[PDB]
């Protein structure tokens, strides 16, 4: 959807996404190329940048261009920006908001003619289509098409658009859907916790706007204490009538046939469904594969496995799979694969093979969902991963006494990562040989000694103690450099 | 010592330690009034000392902590016309006058004015002066073998062994037969010192230079094999006399090498009971007031009133140019003010009371004693300082922040308690009202008052591991 951005606007966010992901430096020579632009464009657009981002420190060298100050900002910031800047997302979000205005309306909020309105939505259309099944119209004014995907994108614009905190919806508070939310909870099966009920408010403010027009879905809550307060709320603040209809409306996506709520139910079903059986088989000997070759111990498989199948089986119906600008679980997932990158591969695979034998959404979106899911359903993941990974040895020595290299080398120990094993020398003598030939990854010393081949060499003599925490701390993960 | 260099070495010296010293940036105005000079002076200075040490790096200076300060103190030392005579003089007593000025190309008067500048800086400290009919260094035995023994400790790397004349391992030989037979602590750093101090002593003893002032050794095992290395190697016949001159420092009356020795002493000898008692007095107030525990007292007691008993006879008291020991308790002193300047009253107080030694040489290595003595004590000097409360958040998913926070909780200090947002809203008052002291989040909020914010969007978990644990000792800031 980057192409409803304007060509600079587009071009600005590929290079600020550059930027935060790549800590190198870059010559405008690099940025032209890996941009595929111009030098021209380059600096008018680092320019721009630099002005529309003013907290973000850019400093310029020999080597390049780079910002300095990425681990205190967040690219949210970058996205959050472009959206609220550009003129056809703005005039989208407008539409969405105000179904049934004259178009009119439309040309005077954004100070444009009627046939560059056509033009604009001609633009916005095309570009909608290549992914989604819906289209925006004038004559009236409304957007059309696939209701699911509609439902879908305009969520999913909210969630990215606007920070967590915010709440645009003026027509929509959220005290009736929280109150709504609160009785849903009581009971139902829904995890109970800040990041869903966050998206469950989007995706049902979201959907308010489409049923208070009657833009409707294909498929214990009428009879909960409380409910009649909740029925007062939607007709007092949003003038909308709590029935069935609407309870089906706002929730359809927990109606799929293969989406199952209760856990104990999925696994009656293992036994008398031979699909829901088939996607139990390949789940299991997915997480026994992978458990034996990595040696992850796992701890509750079936409900592993359970979660997976719910998962695989929604389709635009959960945030966060498919993106508008920002692919913030496909940079989450990257991010983990830069660090363990053969594991997130043989994962990505096998669940890549387990959609497509099952015939469901194979695309990358709903694979690195898919594997997001399983990471962060596994426990001690990262310390399995690391298990074959042998502890840094780090001799301390002082040339006043042993009292001092112990005195050091206990702190340390204490204060630093458990990834070390500290020690002082046990000899009598010394030499750059008996050095060279002893076990140590690291030596600390407040004396000179010559360089000790494959040894990091801490001399600590203008070293306070907790500067030599810090300084061996950031050592721990030797290893994983290999 | 450091007045034996010339005036333009001296100030380079003085330069170099600021530099490395603090971190400050620092302009030449700063520069030239704290070392008190002229301007001039500072940027001819520079020039020199980056022309003479080409691995510093000035953008105020940025290597320092990686930056080898050994090999500026190794630098003035050799460039001394000073130093080098007065080495050089030690290694070759009875020499003629005449190879000293051949050896150095200088004429004679020179060398007799150099030697008078050496004396005058030297006796300022040290009752000692060198001759030159006949070339010899003379006064006070104990000042001499002192001056020298830390001269070598302090102009020589830890592996280098300068003594041309004696080779080590007659006397590893003999230290290794002694530590056998005796109490005397082994580790490598003790048994360098002891190297140096003996090395300097056999010269003096070669030419009957003794200190006014050990059954056991001379019948022990391998003493001839020893004696014969000694007749061998060194040219000298390895008796009573010898061993004691080597080991004079050690037969102090207040001295005690074992520490039962030190305990009897205590009930019978009212002077050693004063010294147990001020330092058990000192031991019991420091341990109440900053609440450390001192599991072995007496232990403690024992070496503090060794060290403070030893005059000029242990290194790194005392310094020639590089004051080691005072920039480790400095060091210390940067983290924890309050206690080191605690110390050093009691101690000062100590030692005055004693009427021993009380310079700021002794009052430093005593402190430095004490600490390096002390079991858990960074532990225990930090234990009022409440755990850091860490909150991690995902737009996401609760799965995705408990993954995140047992990560970082199992590689993270233990310093942090990490925990996940537990209510149904967040805003940004409840935030406010929190008890957070770092907010991990994946998802932008608004600052909020007195919480460090750490976003992790383009942070690998490895990543966020190295950020959360540089914030470890907040508190202690
Ligand atoms: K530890
Ligand atoms: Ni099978």
């Amino acid at each position: 959807m980057r192409d409803l951005l304007s060509k600079k606007s587009h071009r600005q966010l590929e290079l600020l996404e550059l930027l935060f992901e790549h800590k190198r430096w870059f010559h405008r020579s690099e940025l032209a190329e890996l941009l595929n632009c111009t030098e021209r464009a380059v600096k008018d657009d680092l320019s721009h940048v630099k002005s529309a981002f003013p907290d973000l420190i850019f400093h310029s060298s020999t080597n390049g261009i780079r910002i300095i100050n990425t681990d205190d900002s967040d690219i949210e910031m970058v996205y959050h920006h472009f959206f609220k800047h550009s003129t056809h997302f703005s005039i989208l979000e407008f539409i969405f908001f105000n179904e049934g205005c004259q178009a009119e309306s439309i040309c005077k909020e954004f100070y444009i003619s009627s046939s560059s309105l056509y033009r604009i939505i001609s633009q916005i259309n095309k570009v909608i289509k290549r992914q989604f099944q819906f289209e925006v119209s004038l004559t009236p004014v409304q957007i059309i098409g696939n209701e699911r995907d509609i439902r879908y994108f305009f969520a999913q614009y909210f969630s990215e658009k606007y920070y967590f905190l915010e709440w645009p919806f003026e027509n929509f508070s959220s005290e009736p859907l929280s109150q709504l939310l609160e009785l849903v909870y009581k009971e139902t099966s829904f995890p109970m916790n800040l990041s869903t009920h966050r998206m469950l408010k989007l995706l049902l403010v979201t959907n308010l706007y489409r049923i208070k027009f009657g833009h409707f879905m294909e498929v214990f809550l009428m009879q909960a204490e409380g409910i009649e307060g909740v029925a007062q709320s939607f007709e007092s603040e949003y003038n909308i009538s709590l029935d069935e209809e609407v309870v089906c409306q706002l929730f359809v996506s927990y109606f799929q046939k293969m989406f199952f709520i209760d856990e104990s139910l999925f696994m009656k079903c293992v036994k008398k469904d031979s699909y829901v059986e088939k996607s139990y088989h390949l789940l299991s000997d997915f997480i026994d594969q992978i458990s034996v070759k990595y040696q992850i111990e796992i701890e509750n498989k079936d409900n592993l496995i359970w979660h997976l199948h719910n998962t695989a089986h929604l389709y635009r119906q959960e945030l966060f799979t498919e993106f508008i600008l920002f692919d913030q679980k496909g940079n989450t997932i990257r991010n983990f694969q830069n660090i363990f990158p053969k594991f997130v591969s043989d994962v990505k695979k096998e669940l890549s093979h387990y959609l497509e034998t099952l015939e469901v959404c194979s695309s990358s979106m709903m694979v690195n969902h898919l594997s997001y899911t399983f990471i962060t359903h596994t426990k001690h993941l990262v310390i399995n991963l690391l298990q074959n990974q042998p502890k840094l040895k780090v001799l301390v020595m002082s040339n006043f006494d042993q009292y001092h290299a112990k005195f050091v080398a206990e702190t340390l120990s204490y204060y630093c990562s458990n990834n070390f094993e500290l020690e002082v020398w046990t000899e009598l003598e010394l030499s750059k040989e008996s050095l060279e030939d002893s076990p140590y990854d690291i030596i600390i010393s407040n004396f000179i000694i010559p360089p000790i081949e494959n040894k990091r060499l801490i001399y600590s003599n203008n070293i306070n103690t907790v500067s030599l925490i810090y300084l061996l701390n950031a050592m721990m993960f030797i290893r994983l450099d290999e």
